[PDB]
This record gives C-alpha cells, structure tokens and sequence, in this order.
C-alpha cells in the first residue's frame, strides 16, 4: 500500500540510534525511507508517537501495555518471532537465572540481591515481582494511599533495577557512573546486562528470558541453572518445565490513526533484505557469543528471527492476553483483591432486543445472570476473551471462530424436548443445512449463479458456511459477492452485492446490513422473510419453514403462508418437499452451543442448570419468564430450544463440531478470514 514517505523510528539510546542510522543508509534507495529520532526514554518515544513526532518503537510486553492506554492509544502492528526446533513463536518464557552451586530455592530469596532488565518490563519486572507478591514474599497490600510498588527495596537487600528513580536500594547493584548507572539504557539493562550483573556477582539472581544464558554464555551454560516456582532448580535447557511465565513477544507500536502500511512496508522489505541470513553485513537481528551488553537488543531483540504482522483487530489488551493483562493490572493499579468471579456471570447480548430479553432474565433470576451489550457476535466474542462478558450462545460457525480464540463449548442447544436432555441427553443431535425455494420450478441447485439469495448471516453454519463452502468448492474462486446477483447476508460490507437486499430496522433508517435482530432479514426467520419478499434463495435450517408457515408465524409477511409455497433444492440438481430433510439437505451440521473461557465454564453450566429448572420449558417460574421463547424471533437462544445438553468437561470445539464441519469451515476460511478470525489465529501462540 503506497506512499513514498518517511517513517520516523524512535530510539531510546545512542547505541541504538547508530544502528538505526546504519539502517537508513542501507536503503535511502526505497519508496519507504527511515528517519531516526532519539528520546531518553521509551515514554518520551510513546508520547513522541502520541504527538506525530515519531512513528514506531518495538516496546517490551510491559510497555506495549502502557502505550495502549489513553491519551495515546498506540497498538501492536508487528511482533518478534523466535524459535529453533519446532518452528517459530510469538512469545517467550520469563526465567530466574542463578549460579550452579549457591543453594537458595524460591523460598529463600529475601535479603538476596537481584539483577533486573528494567522497571516495568515483563521478564525483568512484572513477572517476577508480581509472582512474589502473589506468593506472600513481597508484602504489598496496596496503595489506597498506601506507599508502594518499590517495596522490593524492602524484600531484596540491594538490586539493580534500571528505571528506578524512586528507590536507592534498587539502583544499588548497577554498574556505570552515578547519574547513569540506573538509567534505562545504562550498562546493566536488558536481558544481557541483567545477565552480566549476575556474571559479575552483583546479584544472586537475574530476572531474564529463556535464551539469555545461550546468547551470553553458550560456552559456559553448565555453570548456571534456573530457579523454578515449585522450590526446585532445573537446568538451563529445562526452562519449558522451569519458567515463571510466557509473555507476549516485544512488538512495534504505532498510531492507530495513521500510516501503519508504510511502517509494515519498510519492515517487510528491511527483514527480507537484512534478515537472519542476510547476504552480508547489515543484520537487523544478529546475536553471537556475547558482544558487549549495550550492543545487544538494538531496535529489535537479538533473539528475534522475523517480524510477524499483527492483524488490525488486535489492541494491547488482546495482544498481552487475559492472564498477563490482568497480572499487569494487579500490581500496576489498585489492590484488586476479592473479586475474581464476582458471582453474577455477565451474559453477552447482541443489540437491543436481546438486551431487553436478557435484562428480564436478570430481574427474574434475582440477578444470577447479569447483562452486557454489543452490536455484533464478533464484538461479543472479544468481550469474553477480555473478561468484560462471560457467555453467549452461538451458532456452530461462530463456535469455530470462538474456539480458535480460546473459548470452549459448555452446553449444546437441543431442539428435542423429548430426546436428549439429562439422562436422556446423549450429544446435542444435529440439524440440517437446507436450500429453500418458492413456487417457480425453474430454479435448481446447479442454476443459482445469478440468483438473488438470502442467508441467516455471514459465517453462520446454515446461512453461510455450508452454502458458500459448497459453491466455493465448485468454482474455486474466493469471489462470494460475485456469484449471486444481489443478496442479503447481514454483516457483509455495505458496498457488497450481498448488502443489497437487506432492509435494516423495519426499513426505518437505522441499520441496513448489521448482523443483529435490528436487521429485518437477520436469522433463519429473517432469511425466509427475504425469500418471501425479495430473495430467490433461502439458506436456512430444516425447521425454519415449518416454524413460521401454516399459522405458526403470525406476522403479516408470514400471515398467508403455507409449506406448499416452499420446496427444497437438492445437490443432485433435483428438488423436494420441505417435510423431507434426511434425503435432500445441504449437509448435516452440529448445533448452537454456549461458549466461555475454560476457567469460567463449570459454573456457567450450573448457572444454566439452575436457570433452566426455573425458566426452561418445564420450568417452575416459566409463567414469570420462559428462557427459550422470544418476543421477536430467536433472541438469546434459538426459539424452539427444548433443553440444554451438557458437554463433558474439557471438550474442544473440534470434538464438538466433528471433523466434517471442522474441515468445511477451515477450508472455506482459506479465502477471507474475518478480522476477528485473523486476531485469534495470531494469538493461538500467545
Ligand atoms: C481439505 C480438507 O479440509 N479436507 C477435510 C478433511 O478433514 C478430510 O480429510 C476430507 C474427508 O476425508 O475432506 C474434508
Ligand atoms: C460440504 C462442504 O463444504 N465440504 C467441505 C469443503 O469445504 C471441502 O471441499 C472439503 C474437502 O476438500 O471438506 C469439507
Ligand atoms: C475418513 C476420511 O479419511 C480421513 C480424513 O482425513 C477424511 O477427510 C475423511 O474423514
Ligand atoms: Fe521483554
Ligand atoms: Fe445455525
């Protein structure tokens, strides 16, 4: 994506400002050219980037955190990649390195001396200080107006903690001048300096990363060891079973509101040219048998092997994870101490009709269920990943996109009241993907190209995945929009051909193609209405038809209706009667399931057995409120849900979906993963 612009890099040391000037000499000869600015701190760099003075910096996990907060909301545009044998990674392990032969365990660290990478840094500060507090060791039980975070000064006798401008005990083991021993860029900073601090005997432990012995002493690795959390010691190479955490790689932050394309163009180019095996001398990442610590980790960490572009949906919150974001938070802000599950579950509700239905559930339940609101499914999957909402019942297609994201199926929606439900329950039986047509017996399966189709929504089992999975296999073109003549598939780009037949809120202005019941044509019932009113095709499930037809839907569009007005389209070319599913469907597909973070999932499940005993379809207070009946159409739960089938503990979204449906939504998504699917693909790594 084209400029011919300068990118203003922000360096926070003069060593690093020399590797940056050597790099803009290495391609003054490109569309995208570099410029270098030097600031004392990365925090002078952050607001340098807030104001439009600078354009990039590769910040630690810890300082990507603070760059992502207001009044500058910089986001991660690329990440460092790292391994040896197995592949590449987007993360690293914080370790606590000790000398072989000293004899302290983790219990015994008090009145010891520590070498730190820096103040506010992951492996160096956040991981190990945060872990000491949590265990009991560092005694800090907040800043209400409690004096505080440098209470490590009390724990450690003296330390070397670069950036500390509060404590003196913390500046104490640092080599260098007087003014400059305790600077960020000072001699005992980074992984490599904190390692040297320990080599020297200026600390008893160094709070470093998993490659720090090997980049600094590959030669004398047998002389060092790791300090495990279980009150044992493990060898240098046993860090997979002896680390303190796994944090998000350092990553390049840049204004959201700007030129993230030129920075990635420069970076993409640079790396391709001056990468790991360059064809001679400028190396952007190059780290052998120890150099001088101040020479290490300039621009990018020496252990970085590539720079991986970060999907546009990612923020810092999402970038760091739920655990690490919240661990920063713990120590970084207030004592947040007796509210981990705040015993109300937050339901995620898509748009205003489900909100009102939810709100009623809250009332009625006596606030056992509480409610969150969002405009999309997509947006609701983000809140859950982020701990801002806890659960949502989703179509199987969204189950796939959610499981990719780390969320797990809790209860499967069963559409037999009847079959599978307790003792009764086996596995939520599967429904069927179907193609519905009207009167005209011209239209066939094999004649749809050019038709005027209708879809439940984009990325919905029945409404999109089966239909488009199937068409796409035929054609082998990622052209979806340009197959049908015009259509409705809410959540489609507004410009699309597939945003053409949507009618939004009534038609009454509001919102012509959103994926919510704010859109006229959203859901299974929404796209039958499209058939009836505009559509040529309706991609729906097997009972839609027989749910709204012969006096079942009492809407005016549906008023006249009968199942005689509809037929099904077979894949063989032929047609059939709606009341014939087993013999003429698009495919047999898994049900709708409620998903949650895996930690949350066993008290969601009892919440729901609780609520179902009361508001389910043989509920005790079902006169007060029936959970599975909607005042519009499907709202929270599909409207003819009979019960919620319990998934056994630790079931993955793949096992839930099965291999057929797993393989069709994988294969379809080889073409145009949505932004939430791209954030979550990235993050399977974390
Ligand atoms: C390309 C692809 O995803 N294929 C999937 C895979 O799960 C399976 O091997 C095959 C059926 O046996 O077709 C389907
Ligand atoms: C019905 C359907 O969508 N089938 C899918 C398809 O996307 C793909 O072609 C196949 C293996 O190639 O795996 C499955
Ligand atoms: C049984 C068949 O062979 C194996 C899978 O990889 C297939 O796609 C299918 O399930
Ligand atoms: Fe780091
Ligand atoms: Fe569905």
């Amino acid at each position: 994506a084209p400029p011919k612009t300068t990118v203003r890099w922000c360096t926070i040391s003069s060593a690093e400002e020399k590797k940056c000037n050597s790099l803009k000499d290495h391609m003054q000869q490109e569309r995208v050219t570099l410029s270098c600015v030097q600031k004392a701190t990365y925090l002078d760099c952050i607001k340098a980037i807030s104001n439009n003075e600078a354009d990039a910096i590769s910040l630690d996990g810890g300082q990507v955190f603070e760059a992502g907060l207001a009044p500058y909301k910089l986001k991660p545009i690329a990440a460092e990649v790292y391994e040896r044998s197995g592949g590449s990674t987007t993360s690293y392990y914080a370790v606590a390195v000790v000398k072989k032969g000293t004899d302290f365990m983790i219990k015994d660290l008090r009145g010891k001396t520590s070498c730190h990478t820096g103040l506010g840094r992951s492996a160096g500060w956040n991981i190990p200080i945060g872990t000491l507090i949590h265990r009991e060791d560092i005694e800090w039980e907040g800043i209400e107006s409690g004096i505080s975070e440098q209470a490590v000064a009390k724990f450690f006798s003296a330390s070397c903690v670069p950036g500390a401008t509060i404590e003196q005990k913390l500046c104490r083991q640092c080599k260098g001048d007087a003014k400059t021993k305790c600077l960020r860029n000072g001699p005992y900073s980074g992984y490599s300096g904190a390692f040297q601090c320990l080599k020297d005997g200026k600390g008893d432990v160094a709070f470093v990363k998993h490659t720090t012995v090997q980049e600094n002493a590959p030669e004398e690795k047998d002389e060092y060891e790791l300090l495990c959390l279980d009150g044992s010691r493990q060898p240098v190479d046993s860090y997979k079973t002896c680390n303190w955490a796994r944090v998000a790689a350092h990553a390049v932050v840049a204004r959201d509101d700007s030129k993230i394309d030129d920075i990635w163009s420069f970076l993409g180019m640079q790396a391709y040219s001056l990468g790991v095996d360059t064809t001679s001398d400028f190396h952007l990442f190059g780290p052998p048998g120890k150099k001088d610590p101040v020479l290490k980790d300039l621009l990018f960490k020496d252990s970085a092997i590539m720079l991986k572009r970060v999907p546009e949906l990612m923020d810092s919150q999402l970038y760091l994870g739920f655990e690490y974001y919240s661990a920063i938070q713990s120590l970084r802000k207030d004592q947040l101490t007796v509210g981990p599950r705040e015993n109300k579950i937050q339901w995620c509700a898509v748009g205003k009709d489900e909100k009102s239905k939810c709100d009623r559930w809250s009332v009625v339940s006596n606030g056992e269920v509480e409610c969150t609101i969002l405009d999309d499914n997509k947006d609701c999957i983000v809140k859950i990943t982020k701990g801002e909402a806890d659960a949502i019942s989703l179509d199987g297609g969204f189950v796939y996109t959610a499981g990719v994201c780390g969320l797990v199926p809790v209860v499967g929606e069963s559409y037999e009241d009847e079959t599978q439900c307790s003792k009764d329950e086996e596995q939520p039986a599967y429904y069927f993907a179907v193609a519905v047509v009207k009167k005209s017996s011209a239209i066939t399966w094999n004649n749809l190209q050019g038709k005027k189709s209708c879809h439940t929504a984009v990325g919905r089992t029945a409404g999109w995945n089966i239909p488009m999975g199937l068409i796409h296999n035929k054609t082998g073109s990622c052209d979806f929009d340009d197959y049908f003549s015009e259509g409705c598939a809410p959540g489609s780009p507004p410009n699309s051909r597939l945003c053409k037949l949507c009618q939004g809120s009534g038609e009454n202005l509001l919102e012509k193609c959103v994926a919510s019941s704010h859109e006229k044509y959203y859901g299974y019932t929404g796209a039958l209405r499209c058939l009836v009113e505009q559509g040529d095709v309706a991609f729906i499930k097997h009972s839609t038809v027989g749910e709204n037809v012969s006096g079942s839907n009492k809407d005016d569009w549906a008023k006249g209706l009968t199942r005689d007005d509809f037929e099904l389209l077979c894949t063989n070319g032929k047609r059939a009667k709606t009341m014939d599913y087993k013999t003429c469907h698009l495919a047999k597909v898994p049900t709708h399931a409620v998903v949650a973070r895996p930690e949350k999932a066993n008290k969601i499940r009892e919440l729901l057995e609780g609520q179902e005993k009361l508001f389910g379809l043989h509920g005790t207070e079902k006169e007060r409120f029936m959970m599975f009946q909607s005042q519009t159409k499907d709202l929270l739960f599909k409207a003819l849900t009979k019960c919620l089938v319990k998934l056994r503990q630790g079931i993955t979204y793949k096992e839930f979906l099965g291999d057929e449906y797993y393989a069709s939504v994988a294969s379809l998504n080889t073409c145009n993963p949505s932004d939430l699917l791209q954030v979550c693909t990235f993050l399977e790594d974390k």
